[PDB]
């Protein structure tokens, strides 16, 4: 059986004052802290009991910092609980000694209890609280003055009764460092009419006002057109800032060109830095694969031109051309929190506008964990997060399952969003998906139709235009094409 | 006496109304459909009315985007 609730008398026990807090010994008497000593040692008993009177359990003391806990101490476990059924007000202080304070200060005439396993179990000894504490008008968290302790806070009154917390903030530590000579006053103009603070995320709209004038001339109703097929232009009017769009596909490599095409246009045509992470290829492969697109010429596929352009100068001329003007920039590779955090640093530093993450189906770093079915999805979010969060244009690139249904992805078949990869954030979290489909081998094997797949700026979605693949150029041209 | 017949009337088809009596406080009205922006809009022009015509203090939690663009 569980350890026995320990008997005042069985073990020596008296009421004395705490000399070494500033707790009186009328205080100690009040709350239920006593002072036994069994065995040769001298421990520090206090009484938890339920709102009916009986000690359900016991947290007990020694010098050393040690503990011992008698009874059952539930997950509900309030320190003075039983003091108090209602009342105007009740402050919630982290532990036993601290409850002990408030209690001094207030000559023990209003509501104190403390947290039953404080420190970390302040979401659940609080929620588990819900009734009792909403027998009060206002409750009044008081609790550490540090790290985890504003945390408790924040946890603590996420799960407590609607508008009725209000933060202690006081000058040490806790209530009762300030008590051990310090500001016994500080404590006081806390306990009455203290911070009422939560809203964390809750904005009223007059206070929008700054925020809204500065996005409607900053981002724009056309944002970004999509270059080479005008239609996914006219169907998605653009790609507006803090969007995610989400380009995807067959085997395309079709794709892979058609993003970097795109950040070739938006990173020399318009002024936009654009960054890449293209975790797929090297660094310096994607800068070659920029240049000869940005120069027609199939670069890294030809061992001729390459030499050429070394020696004739051409090289440093087109290198500079292209990127002299500090407007790509690439993470460079060999896990998830510790990529989005790169890409922030391009947004936040460097500043890009646009960022393309060359293909999402590559998660990497923290490998114990199942389903890239779930996390693709967790990534999607974070991912979604630094969008709006920040307003960067975020392209992410991202490869098809393989349908089982007859024909395949070089022989065209279209595809949905049901078609599509994930379990469905990116099915949602993407603001734009745009698919390109390519029949390889039939009647245009280089044409690729683009279907719209969602666009929740506009709405207006489906086929949107076609373009046909130069294999000589590299690029994806645009294409006269209808029913 | 307390609770209410005629509360919060929908805005921009009566019928709506007509069949629901309206919005009353308590409940939890759920709108749905397909593709629906048309969805986004009809909740977003009844916030509108509800917070312009009406009385009513409106909070919106538009988890789809930005809290500067909702205001737009």
């Amino acid at each position: 059986m569980t350890y026995n609730v320990w008997n005042f008398g069985e073990s020596n026990g008296r009421y004395s004052a705490l000399t070494a807090r500033g707790i009186s010994k009328e205080t100690c008497q009040k709350a239920g802290y006593w002072i036994a000593k069994v065995d040769g040692v001298m421990y520090q008993v206090a009484d938890y009991r339920d709102q009916n009177g009986n000690i359900v359990s016991q947290k007990v003391r020694d010098k050393d910092k040690n503990f011992k806990t008698t009874g059952s101490h539930k997950s509900d476990a309030l320190f003075g609980k039983h003091l108090w059924n209602g009342g105007k007000k009740i402050v919630v202080t982290e532990g036993e000694i601290d409850m002990l304070t408030v209690m001094e200060l207030q000559d023990c005439k209003y509501p104190v209890v403390s947290l039953g396993h404080g420190a970390s179990a302040a979401k659940k000894t609080c929620a588990a609280n819900y009734e009792y504490f909403d027998q009060f008008e206002q409750i009044i968290l008081m609790f550490d003055m540090d790290e985890a302790g504003r945390k408790a806070v924040e946890e603590a009154a996420q799960v407590l009764p609607a508008g009725k917390v209000r933060v202690a903030v006081l000058p040490c530590k806790d209530a009762n460092e300030c008590h051990l000579n310090g500001h016994d006053r500080e404590i006081m103009e806390q306990v009455w009419n203290a911070g009422p603070w939560i809203p964390d995320g809750v904005v009223s709209a007059l206070s929008l006002r700054e925020r809204i004038r500065e996005h409607l001339s900053s981002e724009e109703s056309v944002g970004l057109l999509f270059s080479g097929c005008t239609g996914i232009n006219d169907k998605t009017l653009g790609a507006r800032g803090g969007e995610v769009i989400m380009v995807t596909s067959g085997s395309g490599m079709v794709m892979s060109t058609f993003v970097r095409q795109q950040a070739l246009q938006w990173g020399t045509a318009m002024g936009k830095k654009v960054g890449l992470a293209m975790l797929e290829e090297s660094v310096e492969e994607t800068a070659e694969d920029l240049i000869g697109l940005h120069n027609r010429v199939r670069l890294r596929q030809s061992d001729s031109l390459k030499r050429e352009i070394i020696e004739n100068g051409k090289f440093d001329q087109w290198f500079d051309e292209l990127f002299g003007n500090d407007t790509f920039h690439l993470y460079d590779s060999f896990e998830t929190d510790r990529l989005l955090a790169k890409l922030a640093y391009m947004r936040s530093g460097l500043g890009c506008d646009v960022i393309i993450l060359d293909h999402i189906s590559i998660v990497v770093s923290a490998s114990g964990e199942s389903d890239e079915r779930k996390m693709i999805d967790n990534l999607m979010t974070k991912l979604k997060g630094f969008a709006k969060s920040t307003g960067v244009v975020l392209v992410v690139i991202c490869h098809l399952k393989n349908p089982d249904k007859g024909k395949a992805h070089e022989e065209g078949r279209p595809v949905s969003i049901t078609d599509l990869r994930g379990s469905g954030a990116l099915r949602q979290l993407s603001d734009t998906i745009i698919a390109l489909e390519r029949n390889q081998q039939g009647d245009m094997p280089n044409l690729v139709l683009v279907r719209i797949l969602k666009c929740r700026f506009t709405g207006d979605t489906g086929i949107a235009g076609y373009m046909e693949y130069n294999k000589e150029t590299g690029w994806l041209e645009p294409s006269s094409y209808s029913g």
